[PDB]
């Protein structure tokens, strides 16, 4: 689990959003695993501008925050889950890293801000929902 908490924004994978997430939508897409919710409080996080591809994320899993280095944004094929049929997921970065289902939400971090949030992995894997281009997050 874990969220982005930007201006009055929450962003969290789509297929861990509440209810509460879909009655106070603001956009969602199954293509990118992301859904972006209203929040009456302001957050705290800054999203990344850059290209970058060398950051650190955190694993629930290891309670442990990880280097890694990372691919650019990329259509990428995602085996069967039980949330999503076998697919294409776009802007998806992959990264060498440890990761188990419940560590999608980590934050993806780089010395500009967010990055985006892990959203896929297994054996030694771990893939991150990119959410650098929404620009509109920051206004
Ligand atoms: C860190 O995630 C994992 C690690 C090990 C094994 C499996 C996973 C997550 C599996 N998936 C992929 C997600 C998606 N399509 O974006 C939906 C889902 O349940
Ligand atoms: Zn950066």
């Amino acid at each position: 689990s874990g969220a982005i908490y930007v201006g009055n924004y929450r962003v969290v994978n789509r297929h861990l959003a509440t209810h509460n997430d879909w009655a106070n939508l603001v956009w969602e897409d199954s293509s990118r695993d992301l859904l972006v919710s209203s929040t009456t409080a302001q957050g705290c996080d800054t999203i990344a501008r850059c290209d970058c591809q060398t950051g650190v994320y955190y694993c629930s899993s290891r309670r442990k925050h990880y280097p890694v280095s990372f691919s650019k944004p990329s259509l990428i094929f995602v085996e069967a889950s039980e949330y999503y049929p076998a697919r294409y997921q776009s802007h998806l970065m992959l990264a060498v890293g440890h990761s188990e289902p419940g560590d999608c939400g980590g934050i993806l971090r780089c010395q500009h801000g967010v990055v985006g949030i892990v959203s896929t992995g297994g054996n030694g894997l771990v893939g991150f929902a990119d959410v650098r281009d929404l620009l509109w997050l920051d206004e």
